């Protein structure tokens, strides 16, 4: 009824307010006084193409991606209880979480929205297709061919930014069932790198993919 | 002249009200959407048996309704619908859920609003997705599946619907490589063990052979 | 000398100006777009997808009443070229392309004077096309329609000069020789309703370039 | 000396804002441009015999001059030229007449402009174009061409020379699949049955075989 | 307790809004770049067109008076990221490519109170280059030029740390193997025009693995 209609016109303005509130009247990235740890984790969805001519596989995943920021705190109760709300990637700072041995610009397969919920969190999910650096002989095997690729800051070192894994176990329940390789195993594992170069420790998290033919 | 002037400043002045005037944020749990999906498969190009990718060329209507975009056409010289870029409005964040590459869009980026706040939005599509063609050099032919949704709202915030779900084939192509044995497209519901929401999207699966 | 420069510049900048400081066509207010094509090159047919690569030049020509001036008030200026961003364009698409077009000229068009506009997008275009008999005498023959995307033959109707295509630039060491192209204005009905729908109809015959 | 530093940095800054910030609609009849164009080839990278296509890597240098990009260099500390983005000024639209694929830009799309108003801008491109390599394998080569000029301005907007009609060869890759026999560079004034207003472009015919 | 991290985002905004508010190098105000090479693979080598396609990382260096700070001013901030667009960056280009260098990196720099700049864009590169000899003990041997391609050696000087690539990061199991691979400086002189000009030559010895 008319307070129903009410209702929802309060609601969209209670969100124009608070996005309102928190991105145009006030984040300039991680910093070594106050660092960001990143939560990573990937769902596998296929391995698309192995190329034993140039040693390059292709791999379409989903990549969650979680931060917390006290700046995208808010108060449900101060906006018509809205808990989290979706927003353009655009709108608020991410991380520059980049594969290191890409061996192509990777490809995304979805739309550049996140979700901001009211403790400060931050879920983004961007579905890629890569090719990186990968050796497939012995995909045509029982033990399969087994490869790797880093993934972390491009710029921030383990000063700025850290990462984690809620599981090294890499998500395999959407793995496409009639894909041309079979996974044998699938894993995601920091690890904190020392460079004789520089002071600062280096973060990354290696995705390694044991497969073979179908 | 001067009355197609003012059919000219007629829409004008609804397109400014509508838009650069009025706050559409997209919806939410208390301001839900229903979208309307339908496809029109025009052509089955190519089947990868080397990479099991499959690339289709099909239109997707996409329909929905919001009240911010209505308006009276007795305010605005009985002017009934309108046509103007995607940009201009929300539009729903529609994704194969299981494609390779990604979507090449092959039509301009316009929709047509209705003064009842009905929008309608056609994007033509070339989509690879993930699809083992074994069995298309076969009298019974091979079948594949894509899913179709929101990425990033629930079936609390964007539920899908299908006006029919048989896939429109009267603009399949009569020469392609590959001929279509049938095609459906339906909702289905979702709900996970991570998750209390339910999540929803559009099946759509073709059955096709070698022509 | 250079005088009279400084004050054309500034009449053009000033015509520019008040032109540009239209929502497109309606039922009240409809639109002609005329078309023609100059074939340049089939530069490709792939009997493994059925895609054929045409590379034309598509004319486009309408008429704006608000594009209109008066040459006497702007120092004797007739016409300016300009940006194709700077003003409306009408949604002329192929509708059995298999492949986003790729643009292979400047988006820059012709206003004159009478508000008439002339914009030639040179396009490299692979659509839905089955070349079987290419190799022989007769050769393959394959069409593609061309209309607006959004807009129905109440809003935008389409015409063309001529039913013939401009062959005089088809490049004379193609890989294909055209027995004919023809570009054809067809009105289409759809069973659900009552207005009419415009396209212009491309029809090339083509064989191997070698009784 | 430090000091020195910040008024160049200051007095170039200001330099540019009067240029361009506080200060050209392309050429007309009344006020037309001649352009120079001179063409360096370094690369046949391939020849396509199934399509017809060959790809070609060139530096194009491009040199025009305008009145509106003049200045005194004792007003601003005796700058007397500067590099800026391309897009800061007014370039030329010289478009290859026979491509078959987007130009892809392979430098950084940066021009000098002068205190006498001269501009020169050099862009690397891969081009594909139409062409039959058929002789190539033989010791005659193959022989194509391709013109280069604007797409939009007739002889009576913009002109064109060249400083030679020799090509610069004195780059090319020594190690290329394709010798050079020879290239040339070539002003026209071309007539098209479209158009009453003829269109200047420079030829570049290159004759080649295999190493 | 969090105030102490209100005050350093507040002393980084303050530092960025007091520095972002430069031309290019100019004879009058010269700028010199440091490039580095950390070659990853040679991902194809294609003997029917002789093109090769690299995958590195180039490390461009310079400094800028304009960019300094002291620390103490901004609470002690001594580093920030910032994106590319937000900062002028070199025009250096290969000299050589036969397609658009597609970029696999961010494009994000670092900028430190000295006023100095680091930006590492990884790269895959098509360049000239002719295989033959890659599968013989000798191998073949490819070189390709890095500069500047509007400024001359009076406006941007280039150098190098060291003339040998670095090869640390080189993917071990590539369809080819690097014999050597050198980043050297090269001064060219003209006799029509006064001006130096600067590349940095990379010449890369390989062979199939
Ligand atoms: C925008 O669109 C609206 C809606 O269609 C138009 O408004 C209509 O205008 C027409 C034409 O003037 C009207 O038609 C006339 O209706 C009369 C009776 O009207 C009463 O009854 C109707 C229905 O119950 C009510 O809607 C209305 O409010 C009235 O209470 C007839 O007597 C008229 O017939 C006579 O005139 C015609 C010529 O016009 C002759 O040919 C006949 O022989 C006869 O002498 C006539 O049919 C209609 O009532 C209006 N509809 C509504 C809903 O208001 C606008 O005209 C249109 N344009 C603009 C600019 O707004
Ligand atoms: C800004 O670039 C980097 O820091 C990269 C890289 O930096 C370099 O390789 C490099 C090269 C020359 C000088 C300094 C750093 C190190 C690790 C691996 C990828 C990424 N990274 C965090
Ligand atoms: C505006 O486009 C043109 O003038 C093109 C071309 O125009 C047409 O082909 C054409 C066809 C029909 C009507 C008007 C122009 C003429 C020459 C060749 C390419 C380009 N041009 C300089
Ligand atoms: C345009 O030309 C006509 C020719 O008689 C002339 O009368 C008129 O003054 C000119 N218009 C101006 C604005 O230069």
């Amino acid at each position: 009824d008319y307070k129903d209609d009410d209702d929802k016109l309060h609601s969209q303005a209670n969100l124009m307010r608070l996005k309102s509130d928190l991105f145009n009247r006030s984040y300039p990235g991680p910093t070594k006084d106050d660092p960001l740890t990143v939560t990573l984790g990937f769902t596998l969805q296929d391995i698309v193409k192995a190329d034993s001519s140039t040693n390059e596989v292709d791999l379409v995943y989903y990549e969650q991606q979680r931060w917390k920021l006290n700046s995208l705190m808010w108060d449900p109760n101060e906006y018509g209880n809205i808990t989290d709300f979706r927003t353009s990637a655009a709108d608020i700072w991410t991380p520059d979480i980049t594969a290191y041995s890409s061996t192509r610009p990777v490809q995304v397969l979805s739309p550049q929205i996140a979700v901001v919920t009211h403790d400060g969190s931050v879920m983004f999910i961007p579905a890629q297709r890569l090719s990186f650096m990968c050796d497939p002989t012995g995909v045509d095997s029982e033990e399969g061919a087994t490869c790797a690729v880093k993934f972390g800051s491009w710029v921030y070192s383990g000063f700025e930014i850290d990462l984690k894994t809620d599981t090294d176990q890499v998500d395999l329940s959407s793995y496409y069932a009639s894909s041309k390789y079979e996974i044998l195993s699938a894993t995601q594992t920091r690890q904190v790198q020392h460079y004789s170069c520089c002071p600062e420790p280096y973060i990354d998290v290696n995705l390694v993919v044991k497969f073979r033919e179908r």
